[PDB]
């Protein structure tokens, strides 16, 4: 039970939260006094930190064999998690506020282990999915604007 | 029974409407005095609230190691629901004379708590499905022209 | 048994039916005093109403956040029916006869109720399935030319 | 067992074969005395004949609301069909002099009905697939020239 | 047993060879006297001899309502295999020095019949499958440079 | 249990490291006194060695019926594997200080054979799956920048 960042651990028990508006965000994110949570996740897809090769390459290269490449303008991906749908919740009417604002916020995942990922985007994504037998879900997708606080940065 | 917004619902219960033709219809969404009825709803997939990535990256920035984007011209997507094929009820009647005369309409989502969905669109699709053992089913698809009146507005 | 049109019905019963070449095919549709039947329907997948979006932004106006469309230039799909290969019947001979000469002719869904589906189109795409243990089916799509004459414009 | 060409029939008993090269292919289809049979054949999948559609709107007309368009080049598909490899058959000895010549030969499809489909067409695939508990199984596929023999043009 | 040519026969018993360097290699193919063997064969997709379609329609000619092709520029496929990780293996070790070098060599096909298929080509693609449970894989794959030796040339 | 290079092999025991910084990774790979360990591996996809096609055709050639290719500019492909989420163990420290350098690195498979397969190449996609019931799995993909040490190279 007490969380060993060494030892692999279980995805159960991960959370979200928000950025209340204060300065910030990427100092002491292991504190909770400024984060908005949001409750019922039902999944959650982290984004996917890609690169886009550069290639190196020249015509007075004597070995042009195989080809040379190297890393260039590395981006964070999408981060899309799925709610239960809870209108009345402060924590989705902060959530189509920012949709409907478009600045870019600072969101939290909180994993079982005592680490943090802390990301900056803006929501590009808001979807509902209603059946007869299931809850209605509110599914939310974020697109990054880079930097992300990984939780290995301590 | 009595309608939770706080809490997950199910979606069991959701109907559809459209409004007949007066005025303001984002004002007054929880009051069905003139918005006719689709009945027989088998199912129903709302739109998409999508929005457009607009670059923001110069080339006088210091920082060009991560890609820095922002919202840009959201839109509403496209909310496709599947009726039983009834010809000669008065709502798909108006539902293929609103196909047939172009205009948008603004058409309501009714879900089982006490919060509406108002959109205003026009049809873009409409086919059939004919079984020997189903009975036949009436596809419909209206793309939202923006701004759409959600839940949580109250 | 008796046919109503405001309640749902099963697609059993369906017949299909080609104009054999008298006036004015969207008069009088509910008599086939004039209308070949095609026997042996395995499937039936009715043309798709669609819609081209049609761009409706200005430069001069204020609200550019939200993407403003109208519908234009709307279009019936394509009408794809499996029978049962037959090639002395009349109505196949008819059918081969429609492809070679390239005219657009008039052709009729009847469902089980009392309504009628008559649109006008030309034949695009005509093939064959061979089997071992199953009939041979012949496959037939139909373009449609536009302005078809739904059931609920009765 | 008396072939019916009105009525529908299964597909087993279907045949292939290739002209061994006089003159006139289609006059006189339903006579073997100069046509080479495939042997074996696994499946069998004929060519779908299809059309372009041509498009006939003008600036000019009143009706620009649905789109109007007209049959235009007509075109065979391509004929598939699988046998078990038997490298010394005549047959398929015949069949990859007919590859490696590129020369177009009227190929027969003999159905179990007194009926026939004659096509014209180069031989533009063939392959091959070994498994360890299957027959070596060659599949080719036959790019027709258009203007087709159909069964029921008698 | 004894292989018959005229007779449909399974897979089982494919082999594979490499030329291991001396002159002519599509003359007597039949013998293994400087041939050298690709052993524990997984499974083999032998390649797809294509062709390409060549335009053969003018403004001059009369029948414009069927699309007349003909056949050009024929082309051998790629032939992939996959064997058992043998590293140490003399076979898999020419083989990846077929690779590092880029010259095109002769590959034989051995069937269970008495019949051979003999390509030349270039190796274009080499990969391995590592899984805890199964044998570890290399799977290669050969781009022909044309003219096969097909084994119903004799 | 005494590894036989000539014979196959399982792929239970499939290790990977990556180099600590010293000079010459391809020589003496056989030793681990500086290569740090990524303990916890699920699966791992080794890179995929292709080769680009090069067109060898002339207008003066004579046999210009069959395509005639040659190899050009071989290139090694991505390798993925999927660790156990670890943000503590100093592997998966070192693997993002190598993602956020852009750095080329050599990374070395050891298989359960006497084998070893050591590329160099730069990171360029990291992504989490957070599951409930699962343990937190990273995935990794490397781009590789040419000229593989494979493992028969011995």
């Amino acid at each position: 039970m007490p969380t060993p960042n060494p030892l692999p651990v279980k995805g159960a028990g991960t959370t979200l939260w928000v950025y209340k508006g204060n300065g910030d965000p990427y100092a002491n994110p292991l504190s909770d006094v400024d984060w908005s949570r949001l409750a019922k996740v039902k999944d959650l897809t982290p984004g996917e930190l890609t690169a886009e090769s550069y290639d190196d390459s020249y015509l007075d290269d004597e070995d042009a064999d195989w080809t040379a490449t190297g890393q260039g303008q590395k981006s964070a991906g999408d981060t899309s998690f799925t709610l239960a749908w809870m209108p009345g919740e402060q924590g989705q009417q902060a959530l189509l506020a920012w949709f409907n604002e478009g600045d870019t916020r600072a969101y939290k995942i909180r994993f079982p282990n005592g680490t943090v990922d802390v990301f900056r985007g803006w929501v590009s994504s808001i979807g509902k999915a209603v059946t007869a037998k299931e809850v209605i879900t509110r599914t939310v997708k974020v697109t990054n604007v880079g930097r992300p606080s990984m939780a290995e940065d301590r």
